[PDB]
RNA sequence: GUGAACCGGAUUGCCGUCAGGAAAUUAGGUGCGCUUAGCAGUAUUCCCCACGCUGUGGG
């Protein structure tokens, strides 16, 4: 799999998320009661992502749950616009949270 | 080293020719497995390390 992309270009994104923060432990992202989950996952995710490289431009939730062996998952798809292709590979095949040994980072681009 | 010491029951042999267990039998009559539940709209995620008074890194 060798991945090439240029500056400025759409591309199709599915990725699931852990939200985890630490507070005073580890423990999930939490909204208010005025307030969507989907709204408050996808501004945690565009907080993060000028440091990951990538503009978001949509985002919808699909599966918000748990996985066992205790994590929160949340399954989050839509278009996704990459800002330099220099940060961009360095996210790839390196993970966007944690819990990364049980399958939580990972990324899978389509071209549109 | 004792009424003891020295000391072989040994050699020779086919149980062989013959045989239908056979004619006759239904195991049949009786039965609800039934009352019950978001894999998801949350208020601490089990443990470890560094950096601040929440953001990165490992299981």
């Amino acid at each position: 799999y060798n991945p090439e992309f240029k500056a400025g270009q759409l591309l199709r994104f599915r990725l699931r998320v852990n939200a985890s923060v630490r507070r005073h432990k580890r423990v999930s992202l939490t909204w208010d009661a005025s307030s969507t989950p989907d709204q408050a996952l996808a501004d945690w995710l565009a907080a993060k992502s000028p440091k990951l490289g990538f503009t978001l431009q949509r985002c919808e939730l699909l599966q918000l749950g748990w996985v066992y062996g205790r994590f929160r998952a949340a399954l989050l798809e839509g278009v996704l616009e990459v800002d330099d292709p220099k940060l961009f590979l360095k996210t790839l095949s390196s993970g966007i949270g944690k819990a990364k040994s049980f399958g939580f980072g990972l990324l899978s681009v389509l071209p549109i």
